[PDB]
């Protein structure tokens, strides 16, 4: 509009006259080194990723040893390195960079230093530098920072003069502010801060954030909650709320809300009718956002909507829009505007003269030792800055000097472009809302085969979201109405009942019966077996394409009863919230996953090139399937063996676990509704001592699909190898049969990463997975570190029923499971030391501690046998040739992780820890269809990939037909024949 | 010469002008045939419709198989075109007889006399379905002479056609009445160049019975000229027969201008005449095999023998007439050719060389290209007609080729009549055409290296190839008697259990001494094996594969050599001993080939922040226990795959071809594999062979052989036993009942010698051999009368002699239990056929053919690996499927039919892992057909395919986190937001 363009002609002009005072930030000086370093990442990205993965890794570069050799792995020798680049050039050099970005490293130096800017007229906001809260010992030691910051504070602040104002109170900062003014991370209050448990994590939080407030109103101090990533945004809103309104009247408490989120537009509206409607005042600090790389990337490895804005200018827009809604606002919204783009800058200072609003009621925000021009031009125009300044020790003051590296240099970031790419200023202070319309302009100027989408994974559960955390309560309370049934076989398309049944119970509270399962003999196991080979010639002779349908069917059935499904799983099995969904989700994948796979192998292909001659080679189903499904991913892995063996084109008589057969009759429920052929899929549930050698020796059996112990894989694959008469092939065996899995941690670990991720790989699901660590291998100059953070973190989660989404693990899975994983824990406190052993609830229950043994060395039984359960072996490396050594040290190789920012030590782990699944820098569990195709060898199983390219064929045997084409001298010339053309 | 090619073109416009636009009978759109070849000429689809039930009619001899095959071929009435069954039957016969002189030999006189009052003579051919026996071969040669003894008693009462000079008593003053021509390999059911000398003479005594009698009327003989194959056998018959009658003039040979050969051909045959002082006759052609030459060189990596751009041709064919015309005094012409341009070269060229008229005719072929007939008797007067007269049934193939030849896109008669070519372009001087071409025309491997292609099959067209096997034969004869070791981790292991092998086709003639493992040395193979391959599987894949190649280069310069080991130690025949190195050598570059595509590590999944690389792991130490059936081609292919893959291996050879299995070690070595990799233990397996499967440190067992023992591995290795690391890999192949179908609407041309070479070839000891032929009810006992007559003429005898089809089996335990199962199978069915065999040493079984089999059979169910095949009367079509299917094994198939629905039956019921269409069920070659079943006959693993390599390993899965404090790398294929 025409208003529209006299206030940004107002704005440009203020940006110009705001380039025209300034000169480069300290950071874009090419005569000093981190200038030079800094100048080079940004023209070479292989050497940025080279050296800020390096300054990351630094701080745990604690020997000379160490430190040489991660200054080669990451540089090259000194032919290979740049200009301006040893162990002493770059550790002076990076250690003066990151105290660019610190206040100081003690609270006395801190608070000397917050006095001397202020006699350079600059206010600040103080922040406490911390490792990741791991534990609540960690969580109270970043408090008592906090309140010792405080109480040195206070001590001091009665001699600081307040900085000059237009009137007011000369005590406060330009005659209003408090003079004493702290941000706090809301997540390094609680080391198990999670949506899943979002009303525990609130008050966890909060009794933590009330208690530094209480300091910060004795001191008549402001205190800002920082926000922190999207996984923990309305957890922080809500604290926020809570202790606003605890101290209604008291006005210095502030939030971060960030302008990146789509969802911040509506965030701030509702905060603004929330602080209205509860006649209380709030302060903003209105921020872009610090976690745009993050968000993009995890929200696209869960098939989440992204929560930032994808276009930079989209949030440069958001912000100048949102920051014009608080300033209409004034009167309820102080302000703090947060940025170093003098656009942005402009913007909010026009709009505040356009909109009259009183000095009082905005300030500006920039972070200590940054866009220093920006800074002394908000200075000389403004009057009213703050410095965001943290202080602490050098170890998380390294990792908060990578952010700001990554901040500086990003090919979007404003000071990079107006300090080093020369950029014309025009475009640079355009208004925000032009750019955006011309980058979605340009923009709107993998595909799917036969009309099908892409192959993509099934969305997780998104516990972010209010509908998603209430679904569950709600899902197992109509789950409780539909208990007591009498689970029949279904053979051949009809229910059969029969007189032997066997209760099903929540492992949580046994006295809890969930319904009846009935038994089949070999006369019905039989009878399925004819009625899978009746089934069989007209199944197979379906096109692969209507038999993948059928496939598609069934994931949409499955993904209409998603959280329904996932209910059922917590009360029969005891699996968690989150643990439930994912296994209902890769149910999904799998039918997804395998109706494509059979799309794409169903035709057949002209092999050779021959001319007079065509030779097609393609795929034919073998009979009958056995599928002898587990209890520990009762649909996931049941459905994925099932319908791979379906779609190929086999039929299958399909036998779940005796302590999971509701969730198994779920795959009756599927695939009726899918409307499969009758006697496609016949579910016998039986007694293994009845009928389970009967199944596997029947003569009609082709194939058999197992999941479970090597015990029994290994006695299938004995029985099965033998031919009985009129058996019409060699039977196939596909088998997974579990691991001990190790995850090796190194000494250059991140162990805030490492050490959680280690707990959930050994206590997700009470360890009852075939791909669960057992074994973590800790290197020997990094081990009482490392142990003393895994116990304490392990000593913060309870032990309890999976219903309570409170509990981080719950009961196994039956009193069988139990008694033998105690017997594990007994024979283990023998070989090695208890390092933890977690209370369990008092009652009923099949309840196993938490349990962590240390002192374990491949000898011992705990280091070789799977025991299935919550007890994790912790085993002291002494060096990391031994480490793999001791990784391949068994009989397994299923899955693996390791902890190592070492590229010779990830390259020999690579090629040597030979497992299925190896996994670098992350857990070891939770693969995901396609992405990582699951499965070993060794007595881990055959060699078989469930979710992967290679699995579908394991169902089939390949055929050729070649046919002569030519007829008195002549054939007809086909397309791809070598021809003389 | 340019203004010999302005009189040429001149020529030509007035020959076009004296046509008065006139079309060939086959262009008239009027006529029926004209409307079928007009459709036939517009859409590909109906060509092949139409031409393939020309081809299939005669044999639809009831009212059901006719009805049946018009709908399969051509659809309801509403889906025919408009000019289309009663009409259709008599409008193809009507056809048939367009190009036919008769049926007998009376009406074939009288008709060329009728042929003569309207001024043109005769060459007369007799038309046959393919010699397939002696007898049928004596038929043909008697038909001949009973046309001869018609036309001597005719031949006096005929006016001589009229001339400008010479005899009145002779045509056109010169030219004999009685003109014959024969087709050489109709006179020997077994002409092939592999039995070079067999084949001349026995073509040469019926031609010379022939002869004598056409001589005895002073007619002329023509020989006619074939397929590429018997192109130098023919040669030499006619040079034979000219020198045993050097002084009879009326001898003719056909020469083809299509053939690279014709070049030098016609010159040494000029030189040789000229040397000898005889005078010949040459009828030159372009060629009528042009297709099939095309095909089988391609399909065989052989250099096409054919020209392949049609002006090459027709500049061959001007510039050797003007080579013979040049040569008249020694070399009489007929110039047979439909090609005005062509015509009036030879017309020009013969009068710029004044060559007199009495040393070159024209000749074109009866029933066709009229107005270019009329044209030549018009300017030249001396015009030949190509008459072939007899049964229908050959009749409709020789329709076929006839409508092949008038509608193809290059056919002369094509352009000028049905596509209304450009006159100048028609006569345009054929070597600016090739030119032209030629500069008009001015798959591919991966990493440097070329395409796979499958290594050429040995070629006895060739002198060379025919002198090599005797001369490496005897090659091998100077290095018998050697003992040969063991060989493990690089070093020769000698036991002292030595066994003999020895020739199966001479016993008494030791070829050498084999040492034996026992379990120390099984273990200590093992053992060497287990070291070697922590550094092996270490080793890059294209670095592996580099192995194999220079193995199959090792190999390939050595190929007859091996193959002369092969003929002596398992009485393998000269090719199927050649197509077993050959087979070796494509192994390796294949499975190099598919190491070096599976090797790279590739990613899988699209989000950012993360990167999966799925890969591939090898086991460990594979036992490679081989037939010794296949004793190079099995041996290399099963042990190369598991090398190659990263495995080491320990080899056990059948125990009477160790001397083949060491040609691994020379081979492997030669390549310089790393020691430990290979390891090469003969042993007795009563001694070592549960030890070498059951043994824990073997992660894979790869097996070729009998059910039996594949089962008892199967079930020994599915234990694991302390310290094993892995559950045991089997790739296994365990044989087979093989059948071939035998359709009612079969052509038995093709039927009989490709179930003949299916059941008897290599004396039938292949796991895709054909034991049972299942025949339909109503053409069972022409089918078994063909076959049987055709296995009469074959001989049982040493390998070494390429004139015998067959001869002894693998050693006298193999004689021994074969020969009991055709007493079993003699006393189920009856005997049809029992062959022969040498007297004296030799594990000599005959080739036997048993009739009346049926399914509850022992022979109809039972592998016998021998020279016994059963023939099973079906009833109909589905018995024969239910037939085909009612054994425990399930490896090769055949089925011979013409009918897409029994086709499209077969394909999804005859359930086979290699089901052949139309040809022998034998003989697959990597990539183009990968080998191998389920059922009783194997675990579905394919050699020679794209699935095999896969399991020799495991996969392997790297998952990476890539981000580090907020930050990761963008890769290529992430799922992003720009
Ligand atoms: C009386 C007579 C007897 C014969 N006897 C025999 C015989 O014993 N053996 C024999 O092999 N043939 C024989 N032929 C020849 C054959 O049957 C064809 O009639 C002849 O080849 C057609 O040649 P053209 O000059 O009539 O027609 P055109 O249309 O001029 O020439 C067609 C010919 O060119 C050749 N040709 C087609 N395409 C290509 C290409 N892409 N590249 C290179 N060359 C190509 C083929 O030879 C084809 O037949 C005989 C022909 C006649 C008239």
């Amino acid at each position: 509009s025409m208003l529209n363009s006299e206030l940004n002609t107002k704005i440009v002009n203020r940006g110009k006259e705001f380039f025209g005072s300034i000169e480069k930030p300290s950071l874009f000086n090419k005569g000093a080194w981190m200038g030079k370093a800094m100048d080079w990442s940004m023209q070479n990205e292989q050497f940025k990723i080279q050296m800020f993965r390096f300054v990351d890794v630094f701080p745990s570069l604690t020997t000379s040893k160490l430190l040489t050799e991660h200054i080669r792995e990451y540089f090259g020798n000194e032919q290979d390195m740049p200009a301006f680049m040893l162990n002493k050039v770059l550790t002076s050099n990076i250690e003066e960079m990151a105290r660019q970005f610190i206040v100081g490293e003690t609270t006395k130096e801190a608070v000397k230093n917050l006095e001397k800017l202020r006699k350079d007229g600059f206010a600040a906001v103080v922040d406490v530098l911390g490792e990741a809260t791991l534990s609540e010992e960690e969580a109270e030691v970043y408090t008592n920072t906090y309140l010792e910051l405080l109480e040195a504070l206070k001590k001091e602040q009665g001699s600081w003069k307040g900085l000059p104002g237009k009137g007011g109170d000369p005590g406060l900062d330009w005659g209003h502010a408090p003079k004493v003014n702290i941000a706090v991370k809301p997540t390094w209050l609680f080391c198990l801060a999670n949506p899943q448990d979002f009303e525990g994590s609130v008050v966890a939080i909060l009794d933590r954030m009330r208690r530094i407030f209480k300091k910060v109103m004795e001191l008549n101090g402001f205190l800002c909650i920082d926000m922190e990533s999207y996984r923990h945004k309305e957890i922080i809103l809500e604290v926020f709320r809570r202790l606003k309104l605890e101290y209604r009247d008291y006005p210095h408490l502030g939030i971060v809300l960030q302008a990146y989120l789509k969802d911040n537009d509506k965030d701030l509206d509702d905060l603004l009718a929330w602080a209205k409607e509860h006649k209380v005042q709030i302060s903003v600090r209105l921020v872009k956002g610090a976690y745009w790389d993050y968000e993009t990337v995890k929200a696209k490895q869960n098939d989440w909507e992204v929560p930032v804005w994808t276009i930079k200018a989209e949030s440069d827009a958001a912000y100048e829009r949102q920051a014009r809604k608080i300033l209409e606002n004034h009167q309820i919204c102080h302000f703090a505007c947060a940025s170093h783009n003098i656009r942005t800058i402009s913007a909010v200072m026009e709009m505040a003269r356009e909109l009259n609003v009183p000095e009082d009621r905005y300030e500006f925000q920039v972070l200590y030792g940054m866009a220093e021009p920006v800074r002394k031009g908000i200075l000389k125009v403004a009057g009213r800055i703050r410095l965001y300044a943290p202080y602490g020790n050098m170890v998380p003051g390294m990792g908060y000097l990578v952010r700001r590296l990554l901040e500086n240099t990003a090919n979007e970031s404003f000071l990079r472009q107006s300090f080093a790419e020369d950029a014309q200023i025009e475009r640079l202070l355009e208004d925000p809302a032009v750019t955006v319309e011309r980058e979605r302009a340009a923009r709107a100027a993998r595909k799917g085969l036969g009309g099908l989408p892409p192959f993509n994974n099934e969305a997780m559960v998104d516990f972010t979201r209010a509908d998603h955390r209430a679904a569950f309560p709600k899902h197992i309370a109509q789950v409780r109405t539909q208990l007591g049934k009498t689970y029949p076989l279904f053979i051949n398309g009809k229910e059969v009942r029969t007189n032997d049944l066997i209760p099903t119970v929540n492992p949580n509270k046994p006295s809890e019966v969930l319904g009846q399962i009935c038994q089949a003999g070999t006369t019905e196991v039989g009878d399925a077996i004819a009625a899978a080979k009746a089934a069989f010639p007209a199944w197979r002779d379906t096109d692969p394409r209507t038999r993948a349908e059928y496939l598609l069917k069934a994931a949409q059935a499955a993904r209409k009863r998603l959280f329904e499904l996932s209910a059922w799983q917590v009360l029969e099995i005891g699996k968690q919230w989150d643990q439930a969904y994912a296994d209902v989700t890769e149910a999904i994948d799998f039918l997804e996953y395998y109706a494509r796979e059979m799309i794409r192998l169903g035709q057949p292909q002209r092999v050779g090139h021959a001319p007079g001659e065509l030779n097609h080679y393609f795929y034919e189903p073998k009979g009958v399937a056995a599928v002898i499904a587990p209890w520990n991913f009762p649909l996931a892995i049941s459905m994925g063996m099932a319908s791979a063996a379906i779609v190929t084109g086999n039929c299958v008589v399909f036998k779940p676990s005796g302590i999971t057969s509701i969730i198994g009759w779920h795959l009756v429920e599927l695939f009726r509704e899918a409307g499969l052929p009758e006697g496609v899929f016949n579910f016998t549930p039986g007694r293994g001592s009845v009928m389970g050698d009967y199944l596997v020796d029947h003569p009609d059996i082709s194939l058999i699909a197992f999941t479970g112990s090597m015990e029994t894989g290994l006695r299938i694959i004995e029985r099965a190898a033998k031919v009985h008469p009129g058996q019409a092939n060699v039977k196939k065996i596909i088998s997974e049969m579990g691991g001990k899995n190790a995850i090796i941690i190194d000494d250059d670990a991140d162990l805030d990463e490492a050490v959680p991720h280690v707990l959930y790989s050994a206590f997700g699901f009470q360890g009852q997975k075939c791909s669960a660590c057992s074994r973590v291998i800790v290197l020997d100059a990094v081990y009482d570190k490392f142990i003393e953070r895994l116990v304490s973190m392990a000593k913060a989660t309870k032990v309890g029923p999976s219903e309570d989404p409170a509990n981080y693990m719950g009961a196994v899975a039956d009193d069988k499971a139990m008694k033998s994983i105690k017997e594990y824990a007994e024979i283990g406190k023998r070989e090695g030391h208890v390092l933890y052993e977690s209370p369990v609830p008092a009652g009923e229950g099949y309840f196993v501690p938490m349990t962590i043994i240390g002192g374990i060395k491949p000898e011992h039984r705990i280091a070789q046998e799977e025991i299935f359960g919550p007890v994790l072996a912790v085993m002291r490396a002494k060096d990391f040739d031994q480490a793999i050594e001791w990784a391949n040290s068994t009989q397994f190789a299923l899955t693996g992780g390791i902890f190592s920012r070492s590229p010779e030590h990830l390259a020999k782990a690579r090629r040597e820890f030979r497992v299925g699944n190896l996994y670098i820098n992350r857990n070891n569990t939770g693969a995901l269809v396609e992405r990582q195709p699951f499965g070993g060898a060794r007595m881990s199983g055959v060699g078989t990939k469930a979710g992967g390219p290679d699995y579908l064929l394991h169902f089939m045997d390949p055929r050729v037909v070649t046919e002569n084409t030519m007829r008195r001298g002549f054939a007809p010339i086909e397309e791809d024949d070598d021809w003389v053309d």
